[PDB]
């Protein structure tokens, strides 16, 4: 199964995948029956903006990402999720710390080192308050509100082609936030293995960002 | 590949699924690792409407039905369909014609043999009309107006267990159309076949309608 | 309020309306408050893609079209419908007879006029069939099934402005059927005096028709 | 227009809506005109699922809550979102703190005073790495990763009756947690001034919740 490392201690995986490129043929033709002229159609769906047809071709992804991450993700609507829970269970000691390689073309008048040194302050000083509500009985869904945003979450992402291509427009992008740049450009190169005529004609016709090939 | 025929020239085929019980499971928990405790959290998700689980199992079917019947079909739009033309191909001669059991239970004052003869001549003088306006050099999308709502049509129609769920609470029901139920009686039996816990679980806790079991 | 006279006996008419240009100016900048930097942000989110502060708009239609038109119609999955039901109601004497300038640009071996002769013979048999099927005591959802698809039919329709523009592209657009293209030209016509502003920048920027303007 | 204050800080305000009762009855019966049979119409459409028609009775809410809150809210896709954004501005000081009753029914080994006290410490830190982070010139959509769920946010939310009614049966909800069942609350009470016959049929035949009434 396809696995790409994301960030410090991120993941994308596929999970499953139904259908391909093929699968958006049989269903624009509706055909009974299971090369040029289905690669010139596929191109032909893109160019016109036919994309019904890639509805049809589904993903389950499972991500591991931060919550600031996670909550510009979860905005696409046309998508189901399934995300772990702070309210059910006692959540991981796991955040994100920038790279000092972050903050490149910015002039900061902290060193980068020291920026990624009270970024690791802070989040340890909220987890240790965390732990100690816990400890002390407070609810985990009241607990978890003193945890900040680069905390690590984990969801399972089925997203059909279509949707997955609209997510791809807007988040493979210079104007997306770098982070979920780096998380669009993974989910990219797995759908462009699974399914490469779709993918590529995607990019030459119908892909509106600036990061792609 | 499951298929069954459904009134006279109609039928449903499964082209392909996506996932199974397990997934329903593993995407509720967002499980890394790929029995009593799995069917019976499928049960508690069931029984509590915690249906975003089952969103992660997806179906692909193939379907032939009369227009009335795809009219009603195509309402549910939680779903990605892909449909023949009438715009862009020339129609086939074949229509829906009810059995002379269809009218059980209706008194009529012309015989259910004689409804059936008549439904057949008007279609026959409808699509005889439509070859004719064809055959002039009228253009498909114009003649086709003439031809009536018995006349079948193919789709594939993408739908993931939830959606099918919802579909199957109203068309697998008494207040459907007969036509529809039968279509629906179909995609259940396929759904049962591949999401047995899933199915059995349903029944017992959230099916709304009156046929099934 | 507005009403538009569609095709020989359909129409189009407003029946309510929620939100205008400032709207989508007080969701996009989440105002607390109820010009020229409110047109300038219109412009720059209907430039940039930024379509989500157009779904605050929001537009309920009273359309009556033929059913060949509604199917097409009723495609669009990301709006509210509710219309007249062959189930539970007598259906109406009331056709769509083309024009016969509706096949200028086609050599017909038929006069033109001809053609809407027999459009017109056959709906008047298949509504004959109809009604004698009905006076028989056959149900109304199966003596339905003779009628054609020109038959008008009736619905409200509930669409927020970024689903309405999407609907204009594909179908205020020389690809769509003619008569839809008419329904679009309507639909664009309210658009545009309810939310100047909006339409204004759709046409510039976004719009990816070939008719409007 | 209504508005009404929850938690220590926050608030749901009524911005716009669109339609009423009335507008569920006119759109059910797809009437062309503009009352016991119109109550007893709703009721017998929340008795029997026939929800549709209360899609086109439509909202506009302006919301503050706190972001683990408006995390929970925004999973409820059937609906349109614009909120703040921390990449684009800089973020406030105000944080949802929880009142020692918060804890009532819970067994702490510290003092459910000394548990405001020690999240308040926290998001106080928070607060002060966040503006020490972006007074030394880091980006603002990195420097806010280290503030807590907590704190406060802002949006516009356009929702209509059938999926708000969907968001009460699991918001307005004793399995919800406290902090959202307090935001749902006051919707229940816009929706029942706005629509009193959908709220009250929806009571008798549709809630799924234990709070209601
Ligand atoms: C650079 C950038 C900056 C952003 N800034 C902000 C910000 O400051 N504040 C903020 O709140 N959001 C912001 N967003 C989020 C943005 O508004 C969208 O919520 C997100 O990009 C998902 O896009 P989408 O609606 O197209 O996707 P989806 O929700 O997956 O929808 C897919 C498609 O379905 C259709 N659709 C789905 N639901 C509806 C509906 N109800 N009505 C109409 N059409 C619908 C549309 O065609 C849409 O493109 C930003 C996004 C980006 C990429
Ligand atoms: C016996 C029967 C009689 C009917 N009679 C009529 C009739 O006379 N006229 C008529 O026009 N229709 C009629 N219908 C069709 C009916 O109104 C629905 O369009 C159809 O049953 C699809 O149901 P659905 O909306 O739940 O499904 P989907 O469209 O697949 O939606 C699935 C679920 O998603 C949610 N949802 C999707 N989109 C929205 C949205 N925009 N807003 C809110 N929630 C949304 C709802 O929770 C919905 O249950 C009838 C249906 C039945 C079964
Ligand atoms: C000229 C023309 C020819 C056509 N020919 C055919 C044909 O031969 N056969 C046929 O079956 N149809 C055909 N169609 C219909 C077409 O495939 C669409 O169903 C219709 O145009 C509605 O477009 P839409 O999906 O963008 O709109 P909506 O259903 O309203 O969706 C709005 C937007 O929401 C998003 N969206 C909604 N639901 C989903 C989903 N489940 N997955 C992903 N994204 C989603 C997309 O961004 C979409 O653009 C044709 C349409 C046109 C205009
Ligand atoms: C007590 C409680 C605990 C929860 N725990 C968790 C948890 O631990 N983890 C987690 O990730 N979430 C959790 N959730 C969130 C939950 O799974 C839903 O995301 C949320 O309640 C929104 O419900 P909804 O999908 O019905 O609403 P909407 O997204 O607004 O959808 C409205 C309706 O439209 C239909 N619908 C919309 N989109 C689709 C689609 N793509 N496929 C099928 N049907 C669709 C359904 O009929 C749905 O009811 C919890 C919610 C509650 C209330
Ligand atoms: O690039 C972006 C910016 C904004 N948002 C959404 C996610 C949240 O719902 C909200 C604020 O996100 P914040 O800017 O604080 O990351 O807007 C988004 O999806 N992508
Ligand atoms: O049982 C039903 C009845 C009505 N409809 C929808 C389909 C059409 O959009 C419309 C009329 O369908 P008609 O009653 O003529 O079959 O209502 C439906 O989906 N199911
Ligand atoms: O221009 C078009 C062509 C096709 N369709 C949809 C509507 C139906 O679901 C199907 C066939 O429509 P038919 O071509 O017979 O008008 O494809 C559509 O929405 N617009
Ligand atoms: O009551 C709940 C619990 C879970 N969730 C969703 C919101 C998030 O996407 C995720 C975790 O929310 P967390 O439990 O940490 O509040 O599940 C939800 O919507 N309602």
């Amino acid at each position: 199964h396809m696995k790409i490392d994301i960030l410090d201690k991120g993941f994308v995986e596929l999970v499953d995948v139904m259908g391909n490129d093929l699968s958006a043929v049989r269903a624009a033709r509706v055909s009974f029956d299971m090369e040029e002229r289905d690669r010139h159609l596929i191109e032909y769906l893109m160019k016109h903006g036919h994309e019904t047809p890639f509805e049809h071709i589904v993903f389950t992804f499972h991500v591991k990402a931060p919550i600031f991450v996670a909550r510009q993700w979860f905005r696409h609507r046309i998508a189901s999720y399934n995300e772990l829970s702070g309210r059910y269970s006692k959540l991981s000691y796991e955040f994100y710390i920038p790279s000092p390689e972050r903050l490149e073309g910015y002039k900061t008048t902290i060193p980068p080192e020291r920026v990624t040194e009270k970024i690791s302050e802070i989040v340890d000083k909220a987890y240790r308050t965390y732990l100690e509500l816990i400890e002390s009985g407070v609810p985990r869904e009241v607990a978890r509100i003193v945890l900040p945003l680069n905390l690590y979450t984990r969801f399972f992402w089925t997203v059909n082609a279509r949707s997955l291509m609209n997510f791809l427009n807007l988040r493979a992008d210079s104007h997306a936030q770098w982070e979920i740049q780096q998380y669009a450009l993974a989910i990219a190169r797995i759908f462009k293995e699974k399914c490469p005529w779709t993918f590529e004609a995607f990019l030459k016709y119908a892909y509106k960002g600036d990061i792609l090939k």
